[PDB]
């Protein structure tokens, strides 16, 4: 890599790893469209396995960007409409609070207070139906944003229903394979387990547990190389040959709602570039990112703005990830770690790197 990129990345990430006691980390910088890779530390402390460019990390909520794009692709295919009522794809959802709740509301956390987590008690499909039937909204649809796995998770499950494919099969054939993300998985195959990093929580090696709607809300594992390719694809969707996928990427970066200085896409979240770093850094703390906040509808949604800071944080019990990119500058970053360390530390490091390069 250019010594500029090397010095900028190392001077930022080295203190971050020491301050946060991160066992292993991989970083990709996309600069003028090309990726540059950096790795540190251990994928498996006990077996002394280093992080490499082939190490798989749990993406956590960064998975929601894949779900948003897969949904965008289903829209582009004409299989679903974001204006469709939820009940069009789940007719068994007969309880009256669902009147007026559309797929858009599910995709953007604005259905009226769906909870952050699906209860652990829920497992079978009938458990899930019962949960949603019994759920009582605190707010009318489209008035408040409350970040929720039970919201975008249901969107992902419903979005693939007309295709007849399972969510995993749809993701594989319509997103992963066209983009040549050949080391990106919802379920890690036995052949790839050698590369699956352990996560570390209170010093214990952990992997994400199965849960309802896990594939759709937090289920993807990927390498730093595939994630850099994911950033490149979202930076320049028009270079993608599959038409509905190119269109779906664009739909996921449209601005549907505004709260404060941030705009809600499908999975992706966006701010106008240049950004106030304190806005994205402090805004990434869970104190703000998970709070109930009033939203203004963007009527109609703004198409993908090239002069945006587009990003998503993600975590599981043992992992912490961040992706941010600026289409106007052909500039982006992926940070994958096998510890869940605080969101503001992620965004601060990413902004330092990208600001120095733009
Ligand atoms: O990634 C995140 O940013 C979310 C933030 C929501 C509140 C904190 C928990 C972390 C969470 N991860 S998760 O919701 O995707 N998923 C839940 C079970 C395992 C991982």
């Amino acid at each position: 890599a250019p010594q500029q990129i090397n010095d900028i990345v190392h001077r930022t990430i080295t203190p971050l790893i020491e301050q946060q006691k991160i066992p292993g980390m991989a970083v990709a910088v996309i600069y003028q469209g090309k990726p540059y890779y950096f790795t540190w530390g251990y994928a498996d402390i006990a077996k002394k396995q280093p992080v490499t460019q082939q190490t798989l990390f749990e993406l956590g909520s960064v998975s929601k960007t894949f779900t948003g794009v897969l949904g965008g692709d289903a829209i582009a295919r004409g299989e679903i409409k974001l204006s469709d009522p939820t009940t069009k794809y789940w007719p068994e959802l007969t309880a009256k609070q669902w009147n007026g709740i559309t797929l858009l509301h599910l995709a953007t956390y604005t259905a009226g207070g769906l909870p952050l987590q699906v209860p652990d008690e829920v497992k079978s499909s009938s458990d899930l139906l019962r949960f949603y039937q019994n759920w009582q909204p605190a707010w009318a649809p489209g008035t408040q944003r409350l970040y929720a796995n039970s919201s975008i998770g249901l969107f992902g499950a419903l979005a693939v229903k007309p295709s007849g494919l399972s969510f995993e099969q749809a993701m594989q054939t319509r997103v992963f394979q066209p983009l040549k993300l050949n080391h990106t998985w919802i379920n890690v195959p036995p052949a790839e387990e050698k590369n699956y990093a352990w996560g570390y929580r209170e010093g214990k090696a952990v992997h994400v547990s199965p849960g309802a709607l896990d594939a759709e809300a937090y289920g993807v594992k990927s390498t730093i190389e595939d994630m850099a390719r994911w950033v490149q694809s979202n930076l320049k969707p028009l270079d993608i040959n599959e038409k509905t996928l190119q269109q779906g990427i664009q739909l996921a970066q449209s601005r549907y709602w505004q709260t404060g200085d941030m705009y809600q896409g499908l999975g992706w979240e966006m701010l106008d570039w240049p950004v106030n770093p304190d806005s994205i850094i402090n805004g990434s703390d869970n104190k703000i990112a998970l709070a109930a906040r009033p939203v203004k509808a963007i009527t109609p949604p703004t198409p993908a703005v090239r002069a945006s800071w587009v990003h998503k944080t993600g975590a599981t019990g043992g992992f912490g990830s961040y992706v941010a990119f600026i289409p106007e500058k052909e500039l982006g970053i992926v940070m994958l770690a096998n510890k869940n360390y605080p969101n503001p530390a992620r965004v601060d490091a990413a902004w330092q790197i990208l600001n120095a390069l733009q």
